[PDB]
């Protein structure tokens, strides 16, 4: 049998994601957009900085930046803990520590109004260095592929996550980005709680050439393995 969440993903679903972010009181807004092929594990998405210039470099909110639209092959849909928690959503917390800087705490909604997938986030930085790599825009625009351990977190009713970033600092060294995460749902209807298995991510990174906003264009492909 077919579940109701899994049954709200069968095709290309259109996202909205909103960030309101304060970085060492460094405040600024991101709205994005496009779309979602869950069966192909697809997300294809466009951001714009609307308060100006981003404060911080752009690969460091591609994490941030719907699980949910991970690809889980037929023998793990029991396994799907996103996809089961729609379309009442559930809520995504990460704290990401930066090596030698500072650190975020996100805070994600991630629910359907309408058709729409909706990711809503407000992220908080603090104790950053003010001419560090993410303040001073040390950043290479690029990103590397990698795969998260997703283990049940059965007291939560939900799923955690640890994982590394490495962006790639322009001198050729490597700033870590550790990744801590938790997510619970939003309802108080039955969930899927996991086995562990992991998530394998793929991101590039481009630009809009007809965009003059502060922009980011992303496309990830995001499959679930045992």
């Amino acid at each position: 049998m077919v579940s109701k969440g899994e049954e709200l993903f069968t095709g290309v679903v259109p996202i909205l994601v909103e960030l309101d972010g304060d970085v060492n009181g460094h405040k600024f807004s991101v709205s994005g957009e496009g779309e979602g092929d869950a069966t192909y594990g697809k997300l294809t998405l466009k951001f714009i900085c609307t308060t100006g210039k981003l404060p911080v470099p752009w690969p460091t909110l591609v994490t941030t930046f719907v699980t949910c639209f991970a690809r889980y092959p037929d023998h793990m849909r029991q396994h799907d803990f996103f996809k089961s928690a729609m379309p009442e959503g559930y809520v995504q917390e990460r704290t990401i520590f930066f090596k030698d800087d500072g650190n975020y705490k996100t805070r994600a909604e991630v629910k359907f109004e309408g058709d729409t997938l909706v990711n809503r986030i407000e992220l908080k930085g603090i104790d950053f260095k003010e001419d560090g790599n993410i303040l001073g825009h040390k950043l290479e625009y690029n990103y590397n592929s990698h795969n998260v351990y997703i283990m049940a977190d059965k007291q939560k009713n939900g799923i955690k996550a640890n994982f590394k970033i490495r962006h790639n600092i322009e001198d050729g060294s490597v700033q870590l980005a550790d990744h801590y995460q938790q997510n619970t749902p939003i309802g108080d209807g039955p969930v899927l709680l996991p086995d562990n298995h992991y998530l394998s991510y793929q991101s590039a990174l481009s630009k809009d050439p007809n965009e003059k906003r502060d922009h980011m264009v992303l496309l990830e492909f995001v499959t679930a393995a045992g």
